[PDB]
């Protein structure tokens, strides 16, 4: 699909109580460091755009990831003619025709009734072009500078901004440079001024067209007008080819078709929407050296960084699909990741744009362990080794950092019940603990390797056989008692025990030997997916938005609106009975869709984008770190893969119409497929990949099992 015709409302329509994606008409490059958007509305908070909005309050430079992270270093551009007397959003704010309008990844083009203006933003990595075409005689530009300010017009043609605005920053002055360059001079002069919350209305009289050339930097004026100057002679026309042009190098990777259209357009909408975070988060100086601004320092650093990405999220699905399609945007991702280590003293967690610490776990490890195993960046394994070590053995003083509870883990072989959030903590350190033993192996260190392998056994410490559920275990080994299945939060993170019980990737042939056999996990899953979605709200007080996506939609405790779930169709295949989940995924697949109410749940930076790809080819990775992918249900007919090592891998199945809703044979270069998993090697040679789909189940008889620890 062109790119012209993704509508970036795609998942925007949300609020608080509610998620169908939570997100943002985000126009930019892809990872750019910047994103554009219309903002709607100043009274909702982070919501500051809803699709069904008529108004217009200008455009806004944001970095938001997310509702719940916030902004930082934002601002907006607003075209007004006429006088305004005050300066306020509210006050300068226009209708407009949605209907009229486009929102797509490469443009935004709208009209302020109001004020009869039409105007048109082109992004680029880090600036933009904004075409401003005028009805009127009194002509002007609003900059409303959030925070502290500093503005000045250094001649008829250029301004300067300085901004500090953010949600949260280790730095209290985190400043952000923007630039403007203007084709048709500024006809008043304004001495240069700072401030909190500015509002600055540049005029340019009675021009019919203004041509505003944008640029930005977290490092430095100087740095902002270099970035600009690398760009300032390009024309929109030529800005917006290079911006198609971008994003086709990463659509052109993945070229599908299906039965029908309306799945290829979804396929499409979550494709924009998964080479977007993480954001470039570095800049080249005079001598195309990375720099960055390190804000546990307060200063200007070599190198690359990345920001906005929650592991917690990503991990799932991002940096797997990285592994196949965007194997040197995942390099230069972990040397970023790396940098954040190697400036701070712990890998990081939640960056936004700095260490924000939200979520359990330190699930970075499995982006690091994944890509260990898929031999992606082998030279940064000794450095990740020794960083990953010391977030298993050291507490930190700040509490946003590495693990918490670290050394009471390290006592107890789990997380205890008077920490918040004890049973995902324990499990998560667990899985990271295999993954640290993935990347010692990887490197021959085997008393590391050994050690790890043993810690990752962990999960079976909050295992209890008379309930088949993962509990919050006290000091002395007793679980909190007044247990109930379907309440969520106090133990659990944005889930019950039924969304929390599962998080064991390293070691499912483990966990399934505790509930005594296949057949009592495989009784625990059919009762898991086929009964009420009920939840009970006590360890919240009140009812939260991924409580009420579950409860929306008929698919049992089965949250695909929420991380904890996305592999749960899978547990079906630890059991050799995969036929069970076929006709599951198929259903799941549906319940996306390019509107704005196209997701299940938040996207969260790519993370469902990635699992709706992953599942739409057949295949998905329950276990970063093992270097597999567990055999789904495609919704595809066709696909073309271009693999990063420059190999091709073909996609084919039989007609996939509503009625295919199993897998009747694979074969992979003509060679019939029996295991429930592919690895990455096999994937990575390419070839021909044949799904025969069935209308009623293949059943295997193969005693072949996805990776587990215990059966390796
Ligand atoms: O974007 C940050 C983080 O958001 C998630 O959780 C949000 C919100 O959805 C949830 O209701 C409350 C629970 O009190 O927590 C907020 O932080 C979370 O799903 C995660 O996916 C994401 O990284
Ligand atoms: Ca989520
Ligand atoms: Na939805």
């Amino acid at each position: 699909m062109n790119i012209q015709a993704i509508d970036t409302r795609h998942g925007t329509a949300n609020q608080h109580s509610f998620s169908n994606g939570n997100c943002l008409p985000y126009t930019g490059v892809p990872f750019g460091m910047n994103f554009y958007a219309p903002q709607t509305t100043d009274q909702k908070g982070s919501w500051w755009f809803h699709p069904e909005d008529r108004t217009f309050q200008g455009y806004r430079v944001t970095h938001q990831p997310s509702p719940w992270m916030g902004d930082f270093s934002h601002l907006l551009m607003t075209p007004v003619s006429g006088s305004l007397s005050e300066l306020s959003l509210f006050h300068a704010q226009s209708s407009y025709r949605p209907e009229e309008s486009l929102f797509s990844p490469v443009e935004i083009n709208l009209t302020q009734l109001r004020y009869q203006i039409t105007s048109q933003l082109i992004p680029s990595m880090y600036g933009g072009i904004l075409t401003i075409d005028y009805q009127q005689k009194d002509n002007h530009l609003l900059l409303t500078l959030p925070g502290r300010y500093q503005v000045k017009q250094l001649d008829d043609h250029q301004v300067a901004v300085k901004v500090i605005n953010y949600s949260g920053c280790e730095d209290p002055d985190f400043s952000f440079y923007f630039v403007l360059h203007f084709e048709q001079p500024l006809t008043k002069w304004f001495a240069p001024s700072s401030g909190e919350d500015g509002k600055i209305l540049l005029s340019f009289g009675n021009i019919a067209q203004q041509v505003v050339h944008f640029s930005s930097s977290f490092i430095s004026e100087k740095q902002a007008q270099l970035n600009l100057a690398r760009e300032i002679s390009l024309r929109s026309t030529e800005m917006l080819q290079q911006g198609i042009a971008d994003w086709h190098n990463y659509f052109d990777r993945l070229k599908v078709t299906h039965e029908n259209p309306e799945h290829t357009k979804t396929f499409y909408h979550t494709l924009y929407r998964t080479f977007l975070f993480p954001q470039t988060f570095y800049e080249l100086d005079e001598n195309q050296q990375p720099i960055h601004y390190d804000t546990f320092s307060q200063t200007v650093r070599p190198g690359v960084l990345y920001t906005n990405n929650g592991f917690w999220d990503t991990y799932k699905t991002v940096y797997p699909l990285f592994s196949l399609i965007a194997q040197e945007k995942y390099e230069e991702m972990l040397e970023g990741f790396l940098n954040s280590y190697n400036e701070t003293g712990f890998l990081p967690k939640w960056l936004s744009p700095d260490e924000r610490g939200l979520m359990p776990g330190t699930l970075i490890d499995a982006v690091i362990a994944d890509a260990a195993v898929k031999k992606i960046r082998p030279d940064l394994m000794p450095q990740f080794l020794e960083a990953m070590k010391k977030g298993a053995t050291q507490q930190s003083e700040r509490e946003n950092y590495g693990r918490q509870g670290t050394l009471d883990y390290l006592k107890y072989g789990y997380v205890p019940s008077t920490y918040h959030e004890s049973v995902n903590h324990t499990l998560d350190y667990a899985y990271s603990d295999f993954c640290i033993s993935q990347v010692a192996k990887t490197l021959n260190d085997s008393e590391t390797a050994t050690f790890y392998r043993q810690q990752a056994l962990n999960y079976q410490q909050l295992f209890n056989p008379e309930t088949g559920f993962m509990q919050a275990k006290d000091t002395e080994g007793n679980f909190r008692p007044d247990f109930l299945d379907i309440r969520w939060g106090k133990d659990y993170a944005q889930g019950s025990a039924w969304q929390s019980s599962f998080a064991v990737y390293q070691d499912f042939a483990g966990l399934i030997k505790l509930y005594g056999s296949e057949l009592a996990f495989e009784k625990k899953l059919i009762q898991l997916c086929n009964q009420a979605p009920n939840f009970n709200v006590e360890g919240y007080g009140f009812e939260i938005h991924e409580m009420s996506e579950m409860a929306a939609i008929d698919f049992g405790q089965l949250a695909i609106s929420n991380q904890p779930s996305f592999h749960y169709p899978f547990l079906f295949s630890y059991i050799g009975k995969p036929e069970m989940a076929q006709p599951l995924l198929k259903q799941l697949m549906q319940t996306f869709d390019a509107s704005p109410t196209g997701y299940p749940g938040d996207e969260d930076n790519g993370s469902m984008s990635a699992w709706y790809i992953f599942n739409s080819l057949g295949f998905y990775p329950v276990t970063p770190g093992a270097g597999e992918y567990v055999i789904g249900m495609p919704l595809v007919q066709t696909a073309e893969v271009k693999l990063s090592n420059g190999k091709q891998l073909t996609i084919q199945t039989s007609p996939n119409k509503v009625q295919q809703q199993f897998i009747h044979e694979i074969q992979l270069n003509q060679e019939k497929h029996t295991a429930p998993y592919f690895t990455h090697q096999e994937l990575l040679n390419g070839g021909t990949l044949d799904y025969q789909l069935g209308i009623v189940p293949n059943p295997q008889t193969t005693a072949e099992r996805p990776f587990s620890l215990s059966t390796e």
